[PDB]
């Protein structure tokens, strides 16, 4: 019964394993498992005494790695069934009972070993085993074989968001209970949004150059196939051709057209010239990435991104998040930036600041100053330095005017902002107390980014992301349902709680209208809205936009805040994944904007 | 439902608290505890939603400590129901889920801290507690009030011997089980051994002196009262007389007759002179121990012994343990040295290698040669540095003549003898191939020397020590009931006993035995007996019977070093054997041993 992970659309996506006990009968155990038991120790007090208790313990004695009883042990450590195990494997286990983390073979080896060799040594003077039984079983080395017990390869970021957030929330008993966890994630738009971000870093990627083979004359044997990329070791370089020996063990030919974009990465901001031969680009021994088209007929030169994306879409009547992409690939780590990954959202953040001059009494057409300010030390700048004196608000938040912001910052006042970006879902301790906080300083979290769009998509409301539709126990009982606070209840007909408003109607619909205007004045799709954004150096592209029924917030940027290159700034990289995500997921639904009469 | 100990008479003697949940109704549940809960982490995705999810998994996350489930976690941390708890201490235990030894109050109190302040500071911003209640609760310190679960204050020995043999053999899941141990063990003569043996290291500690207070300038609360001793601080030294500070905060004065007895240690042998004042004794600062009146109304300077002791008495048909004892007192020593304590048994063993020199056709009236000899580069030499020259083969047992039990060794040969050690538990590896081993030279428990004299009182039969009767499930139906080896059926289907020694050789031994304790050393005729030393005294030893009890008992220092000059012949383990037989056979009818 180990813990089940839905997509919204019934499709099971992930089964995580917690602690295992399998019972078997006394006279089921081989008589060497026994043995090596009655073998552990020095003494009995309780021969037949111990054996006669042993029967009480052997399928709940806890053996390390949640293996509660022998055979749970065997399979957890070996993949095996009691009877396939060797005496050096049962010895193994048998020297667990009295300390299953100080005498384990996974955290301490070395340790394990010490004390299986006793117990064999014990076995041998109790002539339970023979000289050659001893001696076999003395040089076999840990033999481990574990098998995974958390299955997670069909949307991995969506089955770990499961795992992860209840181990966090409720600790390890959390994966015991065998509840089968129905998500909100939609299975169409989640592998659409995995697609989108792997698209979209290899175009960054590309576009900023080949950074070489990964290895060099290391064996084909420790590299994995992830992404569509097929590690590959370069055995002949032609003039315009290289052959290399796949996994398969087959021998490829990688022709002209599939190298040549490989131009070499100087720096974000310099790619050398196009190559003009094969050995400028690899050399025999090196280890690449390859990938083949539709039918296998030819193979490719590709390179696996350096930057970092994410993307997250949620449901802005009611916080239900659709898909959830954390990276890269899974493979890499288990990292999910949607949830983790800290980040400044720079100019996406002044919609939510824009929102309050809204809300104070300005309209899209009201005039603003974009003008030089010095506020004590401190001389904000525009990006581009210059300044566009009188401008309409819409403008203003159109452009990013930087002196705009901050003198919307000073008329609305620092505290009552503070306040409203933490009623958007920014974290209060995240969130500077000064004048920064309109270029968009404060730590955010995508999904955080997400909850704060849902706002202007769904007429003025907080809503509250969720992942949980229902949680069943083992046999059917529906144990939880969710009950989500809503925008607007009449839409779910087409419940019960009601979303707290946090802007006025028309705040929110005068900005969901800058922001389609903003989309418009750069899909065949005539209800999107969004925001670029980007940071000092362009640290980070980000693209924030929605229609009335999906908001989506993309993210391009270096684990390790640094430049995205000079042409990178305005939010260029995350824009693609946003528009080929939105598209595919919007594709054949009628036009949703904001709702003017439904009530 | 905790693993529980009880005695032969099935009296409750021990209860061992494992994994704990204690269930409760989620409206039961005061709203700042849940608070507590929905302010644990910056983030929630599933708090609205967390409140609903958290009544799934309130009363079964796992909170470090043994504690599953949050009134599981207020018993165990705190000693309280979850409605008693503080703000501060909601806190504390819903920092815990995420990471239980992280963040364990106990082994990391300043993270632990750190966690709960960091949970009561987002209670604050989530308007769910107000800035008094903050304040309040941040200025709280830990404040654990952790209850003792394992209970073990009636015969300590013997509930420990059961929690730490089945977590030896099948770890914590032992305790977590909520089994009913039915001991074998004899309540009345479980209570007789533990004061036999501490009024006997008590007599052997007199003798030798006062070796100073236990500690000097230490914290009181660092000591523990245990076998009616009672830590104390001296405060104020008078010319004849002192006061002391207790741990009830109390100060009582021990008078001149309560502390004249006094004299200085000053080596194994050697006593200084006794004292004419209170300061050649104590000074303030001084942890000294003191012992009260059969009421309270005076109290005396005692002295908790150095030198260790054990007794280990068991029945011969079946090798039942009746009592057992491990040290002075398991409060002060938890190591039980019946089953633990390997020392050398030296003229202990003489028995069994007399015993197989019966088996040959000897008798105990065979002339046998007292003299110097050399077995290649060997000098064994006697004890004394005396020679007998031809005596009966009784009385070479009888005065442990050493180059007899050479001689008898030769005849009987080494390989014969070592079967016969091995026959009784004796470890292999722990029995020399060589001569030394008439000298008592293998390295053997009290329990092993117990089961080879059952092989006198039994008849020649090998008997296996076993301390469980029957085990019982929480609910009471029996899942274990001991079929041990029996030496004799008839005497109670049934195992038999392996005979190990020849019948007449078993009971020709009992009688030597038994005429030695009558003749050479209780108002019975049904006892044997034999007196135990090691090279330097280093060992005391007496290993004894009737036909219904084997005991043995044996003193000396941990750190192998002499008991005396005057301390041969095991002459401090004797009055231990003869306090305990004397009182367990109190009553019952003269058991002796048959020929067959």
């Amino acid at each position: 019964k180990p813990l089940q992970v839905y997509t919204a659309d019934n499709q099971l996506i992930a089964e995580y394993g917690g602690k295992l006990s399998i019972p078997v009968e006394y006279k089921q155990i081989p008589p060497n498992f026994i043995h090596a038991f009655l073998a552990a120790e020095d003494s009995s007090f309780f021969n037949l005494s111990k054996e006669d208790i042993l029967s009480l313990y052997v399928n709940k004695i806890f053996l390390g790695k949640n293996a509660y009883g022998i055979a749970a042990a065997a399979k957890i450590y070996y993949n095996k069934s009691i009877n396939e195990l060797s005496i050096a494997q049962m010895a193994m286990i048998a020297g667990l009972p009295k300390a299953p983390s100080k005498y384990n073979p996974v955290v301490n080896p070395e340790r394990a070993l010490e004390r299986r060799n006793w117990i064999l040594g014990r076995m041998l003077q109790l002539g339970y085993i023979s000289q050659a039984e001893y001696q076999k079983a003395v040089a076999e080395p840990i033999n481990l074989n574990m098998p995974n017990r958390d299955l997670n390869n069909i949307h991995p970021y969506a089955g770990e968001m499961v795992r992860s957030e209840l181990v966090k929330h409720f600790g390890e008993q959390a994966i015991d209970s065998g509840y089968k966890v129905y998500t909100t994630i939609n299975a169409k738009r989640q592998a659409i949004a995995e697609k989108a971000v792997q698209d979209g870093l290899e175009a960054y990627d590309r576009r900023h150059g080949w950074r070489g083979a990964e290895a060099h004359d290391k064996p084909l044997s420790e590299f994995r196939a992830y992404a569509n990329t097929y590690p590959a070791q370069v055995t002949k370089v032609n003039s315009s051709s290289f052959e290399a020996l796949m996994q398969d063990g087959s021998t490829v030919t990688v022709q002209w057209s599939g190298m040549s974009w490989a131009r070499p990465y100087r720096n974000a901001n310099s790619v050398g010239a196009a190559p003009s031969r094969a050995s400028q680009i690899v050399k025999v021994k090196d280890i690449v990435r390859l990938r083949p088209n539709e039918a296998k007929t030819a193979w490719s030169l590709v390179q696996v991104p350096k930057v970092q994306g994410q993307l997250i879409a949620i449901n802005p009547n009611d916080g239900s998040i659709e898909a959830i992409v954390g990276g890269y690939n899974f493979y890499q780590s288990k990292f999910n930036r949607a949830l983790q990954g800290w980040r400044q959202p720079g100019s996406t953040i002044k919609p939510f600041l824009y929102a309050l001059a809204l809300e104070r009494g300005m309209t899209p057409y009201s005039m603003v100053n974009d003008s030089p300010i010095t506020i004590g030390k401190w001389t904000p700048k525009n990006s581009d330095g210059r300044y566009l004196g009188m401008i309409p608000l819409r403008r203003a938040l159109y452009l990013s005017r930087n002196t705009v912001s901050v003198r919307l910052l000073q008329t609305v006042g620092i505290e009552r902002t503070r306040q409203l970006f933490m009623d958007f879902g920014l974290q209060e301790d995240q969130i500077p107390r000064n004048y920064t906080i309109a270029l968009g300083t404060p730590q955010v979290l995508p999904i955080q980014m997400a909850t704060g769009y849902a706002t202007f998509a769904n007429g003025g409301y907080r809503v509250q992301p969720h992942f949980i539709q229902r949680i069943e126990d083992a046999y059917g009982k529906v144990i939880y349902e969710a009950k989500p606070e809503y925008a607007c209840i009449p839409c779910i007909n087409a419940q019960y709680r009601q979303a707290q408003r946090i802007l006025k109607s028309s705040s929110a619909y005068d900005m969901a209208n800058i922001l389609r205007d903003v989309i418009e004045h750069g899909i065949g799709r005539s209800d999107l809205g969004g925001k670029t954004g980007t940071t000092n150096d362009a640290k980070d592209a980000w693209f924030a936009g929605f229609n009335g029924k999906l908001v989506t917030v993309t993210w391009v940027g270096f684990d390790q805040p640094t430049t995205l290159g000079r042409r990178e700034y305005g939010g260029i990289a995350a824009l693609p994944i946003w528009i080929n995500f939105m598209g595919q997921a919007l594709q054949g639904t009628p036009a949703a904007w904001v709702r003017l009469e439904k009530d």
